[PDB]
């Protein structure tokens, strides 16, 4: 049985995970309808990503004999490509920000191992997020309609 | 752009199907935990055919000038195998309703592209409901031990 | 052209074997719904075999310049898996019956080749005679339950 | 559990469907024996399509709560090549008429899958018709004799 | 025999699919010329989808005893990319609306499946609408000088 | 060592079986200087076939410690594709005969395994009957010149 | 840019491709429908061979900034295989004298690679004629119920 305090967090993890996976298969489907099929493919390829992070916090908490909460999931949703990359990378900081608090909660209360899965998110949400500040920057390097095309298939492909 | 009343009625199957996603996926670690292996991976297979459901009906309403409002997703989970099949079966008994009714409002409202989709929502509901129903008649006929060992691993086995 | 007499002990096993496909089927499809599927998979299968001894008596029939009656089809139906077996053991008994008088029938006529084909159907019927004796004292020993889980499929095969 | 007004015009289909099982198979070792043994292919291919819709209808019965009337099966038999196409012509049309009706049924009754299967049996027939329709043409046109020695193999296949 | 009505509903969704055709294989060949070949092959494709597609009408016009009408074809042609595109869509619209009535008229005077093939037409009608909106869509964010250079393709291809 | 009655019945049927074969081979070599390629090969195959029954039936004769008789072979020959069939079917009409009298004698004999020999033959005589009423029926439908065009190569074949 | 003469010459070989196109395409579905399904194939390759034509005249006239008419397209259809074959050659000897005039012209104003293109036009042309001259010949010589046997397939094909 775990710390109630552990649980917790993993369940706070768990909400901030679940509303990732919505918001980024929203802006997949979103890019798709607006042309931008090759960016749409990556925030389907990081929606799936939040999906397996999601079923690892799920799998901790029943170790623990504690109770997953996914009745509850806020979205921010972009008009453009550059408010669909700025509203994920303004998730992923507060993803980032949660499992730094949670990372030393664990720590503190000698639950090692879910310090451990805290670590392993910790590491994929700067992952994310270098990614993310990457595209921001070549978007405003070469402008957004550029970056648009780059990201958008041809009228004949698939 | 679309009716709001289908809108309305798309939405309205997208809180359902994202409710049976998660319910699925916590039944599926919960029967996983539990030893239930083999149903497990059915519990899984049926949260992913929920989460192509809820693909399509984003993508339905985004082609109607709409909202997916995926913000919100109630959540039934049971003790046991037998209260964790019959949860399952009273949301795709929810669904069924919600759909029938929907099809008629598209049909009234000549929406019959989103009819088609609700009847094929309703084809796979009942595809759900037979599978579900046979399940549980199996449980009651050799009971829920012997159900539950013949949808077990033995401590071998991947 | 062959006798009249043969000829209607033709029909005779026709009406018969008509009867079991259409039994066998049923079970199969009873056997399904209730949750076992390897049992049914038999049924099936049995039902199958049933149709090809309905096609050679057709094929005798024609043969000897009579008219087959497929106009024509009593069945028994059970409840649960022993009143099933228990069902189509009976119309296999009813119709060894047949064949064995219809046999002597034609041995007398001396419609030889006739005679070889209930001979055939002979040898057939207490095969599948012996399988169902066989699977009686099975469920006998080990009890319906057993019997049941053992011809039922865990949820997530096929 | 279904509509007794559903289950009654499923079971109303169940018996044309084992109705046309039967005639499409004696017909199929009628014209063998006759020497088309081309065409008498393409009615054993069609009485096991027939085969196929009744096991789909007995299936939608159980799963009502229903009771399958296989007990019962008229049949039409012709003497010559044509009389068999037209035999089986005169079946199909009257499979379409119950269908369409049954079809308008389960519309009212709010029972859409059940409507469904009724559609999808529409199409098959209609394809049927159209098949026999088009070698009853043929046979007009060519004369009953070039069809049948279209339709008959030489002594030296299989 | 079918219904003259069907039969003039189905003759007038030939006389817009054969425009089509012909519109569509217009535009691939002048696309083709000013060097926008990714489009110019996805124009060429969605040609022979309508060529299917008439070939569908022809077929159930024949098989209702009607005389397809071929004798006939209104053209609009662009001058530039989104000119195309939007007299694509614009036929489209004009298809979908024949398309939609002409369901409604089959299904009430009881033509099931040619109400079936209209209710197939809508549906690719739609998701050709779709792909055409999106199209214009891109074109709009990224402009018409990239939207041309990203379907095009450069001088030593093919 | 054999009963003399059973060795003088094999003897008998070795007579005609070897009739048979000379008939059957000259038949071949007829229809296939008349052009009817196809019927032809399966004379020939028939006569192989019968080839195969005398030396079954020598064979039996020596384990009996009786002599087989070979020295002696009357023979129907037909002018047109009509009396070679006609031939054929009498000569197996005659055969029948024979072997259903010799299995008769055989079985008050008690040579069990000779009357085996017997009814093998038998039904490989009703095999040959089958088709070749068959075949007459067919050419009776659909008149000798097509039947004999049905079984007929174009020039340039083989 | 072309000379306005060549241009409309060019048109004109259009219009007559277009109709060559529905025409044959017509032909085929109504034969399939009547059972000549082998002529049938052929006329469908018949039609493909004459999109090709229409489509290399769009790309000449094109090039030679003119507008092709598509927008136009007279059809003659028969009611037996004779008829349709007849109709077939008349629209062949049509295009054969319009791409023989067409030729000249092009060769008096020095277009000659439009010229060569009519001369390719005029060897297939007289290709498709010499086919169905040959096959109406093989109708007058074995009759047309022979002929349309001949090019009819059996029940069990496809
Ligand atoms: C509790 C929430 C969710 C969990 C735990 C979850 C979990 C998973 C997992 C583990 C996979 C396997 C990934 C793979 O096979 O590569 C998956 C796939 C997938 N998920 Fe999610 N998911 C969730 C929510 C959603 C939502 C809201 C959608 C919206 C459409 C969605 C759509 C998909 C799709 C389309 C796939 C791919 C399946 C396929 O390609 O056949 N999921 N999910
Ligand atoms: C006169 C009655 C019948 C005759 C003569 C008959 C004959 C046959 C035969 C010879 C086969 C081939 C078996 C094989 O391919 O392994 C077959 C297959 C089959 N039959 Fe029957 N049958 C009859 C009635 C029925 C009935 C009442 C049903 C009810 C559903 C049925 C369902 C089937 C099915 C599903 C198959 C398998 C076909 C496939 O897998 O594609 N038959 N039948
Ligand atoms: C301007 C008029 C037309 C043009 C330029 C045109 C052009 C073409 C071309 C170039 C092909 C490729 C042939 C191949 O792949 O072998 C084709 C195929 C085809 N066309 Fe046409 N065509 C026209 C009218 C029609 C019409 C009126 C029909 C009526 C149904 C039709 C039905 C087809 C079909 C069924 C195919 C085969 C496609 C497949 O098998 O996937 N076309 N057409
Ligand atoms: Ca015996
Ligand atoms: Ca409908
Ligand atoms: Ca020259
Ligand atoms: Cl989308
Ligand atoms: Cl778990
Ligand atoms: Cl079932
Ligand atoms: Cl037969
Ligand atoms: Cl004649
Ligand atoms: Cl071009
Ligand atoms: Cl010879
Ligand atoms: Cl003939
Ligand atoms: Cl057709």
């Amino acid at each position: 049985k775990g710390e109630p305090k552990v649980i917790e967090r993993l369940n706070e993890a768990l909400l901030l995970e679940l509303g990732a996976v919505n918001q980024y298969w929203l802006h997949y489907r979103l890019l798709n309808d607006w042309g931008y099929t090759r960016l749409a493919k990556k925030e389907r390829e990081e929606s799936i990503e939040e999906m397996h992070h999601a079923d690892k916090l799920i799998d901790r908490i029943i170790f623990l004999e504690g109770f997953p909460n996914l009745q509850t999931v806020p979205l921010r949703i972009g008009q453009n490509v550059k408010e669909v990359l700025e509203a994920d990378l303004k998730g992923e900081y507060d993803a980032r920000a949660s499992y730094k608090e949670s990372r030393e909660i664990c720590d503190k209360l000698g639950d090692y191992v879910s310090k451990q899965l805290f670590d392993e998110l910790l590491a994929d949400e700067e992952g994310h997020i270098d990614f993310l500040e990457t595209q921001l920057d070549l978007l405003a390097k070469i402008g957004g309609e550029r970056y648009g095309q780059l990201n958008a298939a041809p009228a004949d492909e698939a």
